[PDB]
């Protein structure tokens, strides 16, 4: 039975479909769908001293990365659809120095090793689970939802289960997803396609063009694009803002199987707010197309801002990026008039 009693979880997206080994955003809430497997225990009878040991669950969560206590139980379901959330005790362990000297020598002999920060299910009432559940081949369903760290800015996220049943542990499978490094790039140049001139003198009344560099969106990842958003707040006491042009940096795949080959103009996918007395900046890619990019296809896009030159002094300029509400700030570039 060693091999046929087996614990698992999975990743899901917004549509019920598995993300596991797929890559997520900063902002993401990872909800997994985890299994408790009673199907072998079906119409046995374990010995009383068995059931005493009673059934456990573990959810062993990468602590680097997932914030534990951000975690929220969606729904604690038995295969008869019973709602067995009540029957359970909810222990979130931070470390088992001084765990309850009971649960602390159960985990021991179970062959289980969960690493650091986990949360555990007991069972209240041994007995009464496993005529109600355990001996009925009733597998219980975990629905669990948790956030990153704010700190945990790349890396790989796992999560895994183990179940004891019976004082007799078992693993379930790592799953894996990979946290992507946002990063995007502000660059100053005399011309589109000409050299950087940051930190470099610009005479007044000259045109400089900024590049805000759009983080690609890579493929295999666990979701689909409702926000790619460029923000930038000119200093407009210097710089006077005269047009901008938006370029697609990858090709991109629609869902109607058209492509959008990389240099295209993407004017008409997008809005462009000027705000001539405060000198914000916003170019927003629309809704309606970034939701017709596929998972399977990249997505990036550079803006050109073009400005003249106005007043003498130091003129310094970022911007913002807003890929699915992830704010990504570039570096900032400076020049001297
Ligand atoms: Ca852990």
């Amino acid at each position: 039975m060693d091999n046929l009693i087996q614990p698992t979880k999975t990743i899901v997206d917004d549509k019920g479909q598995s993300i596991d080994g797929k890559s997520v955003l900063p902002n993401s809430t990872l909800t997994y769908v985890a299994k408790q497997d009673f199907d072998q225990y079906k119409g046995m009878t374990a010995a009383k001293e068995s059931v005493m040991k009673g059934f456990i669950y573990v959810d062993d969560y990468k602590d680097e990365a997932i914030d534990g206590h951000s975690l929220v139980v969606n729904s604690i379901k038995a295969a008869n659809g019973d709602d067995v959330t009540n029957l359970l005790e909810m222990r979130h362990v931070l470390s088992q120095d001084t765990l309850d000297d009971k649960l602390k020598a159960l985990i021991k002999a179970s062959g289980i090793s969960p690493v650091g920060e986990f949360y555990m299910w007991v069972a209240k009432d041994p007995a009464a689970f496993y005529k109600a559940y355990v001996q009925k081949g009733l597998d219980i369903t975990y629905n669990l939802s948790f956030k990153l760290k704010q700190d945990f800015k790349k890396g790989d996220i796992t999560n895994q289960t183990y179940q004891i049943d019976f004082g007799n542990g078992y693993y379930g499978n790592i799953v894996v997803n990979h946290l992507s490094e946002l990063t995007v790039h502000k660059d100053v140049f005399d011309k589109e396609g000409g050299q950087s001139i940051n930190a470099g003198t610009v005479k007044v009344g000259d045109e400089v063009t900024y590049r805000l560099e759009g983080w690609v969106v890579p493929t295999n990842r666990g979701y689909d694009l409702t926000e790619y958003k460029f923000v930038d707040q000119l200093q407009h006491t210097h710089d006077l803002y005269q047009k901008d042009k938006v370029l697609a940096t990858v090709d991109i795949t629609l869902s109607d199987g058209s492509v959008i080959t990389k240099g295209t103009d993407l004017a008409k996918y997008t809005e462009t707010v000027y705000n001539k007395e405060t000198g914000h900046y916003e170019l927003a890619f629309k809704q309606d197309f970034l939701a017709k990019v596929v998972r399977s296809s990249e997505f990036g896009a550079d803006a050109f801002v073009v400005v003249k030159r106005i007043k003498a002094g130091d003129v310094a300029n970022e911007y913002t990026l807003y890929v699915n509400g992830n704010p990504v700030k570039s570096n900032k570039v400076t020049t001297h008039t």
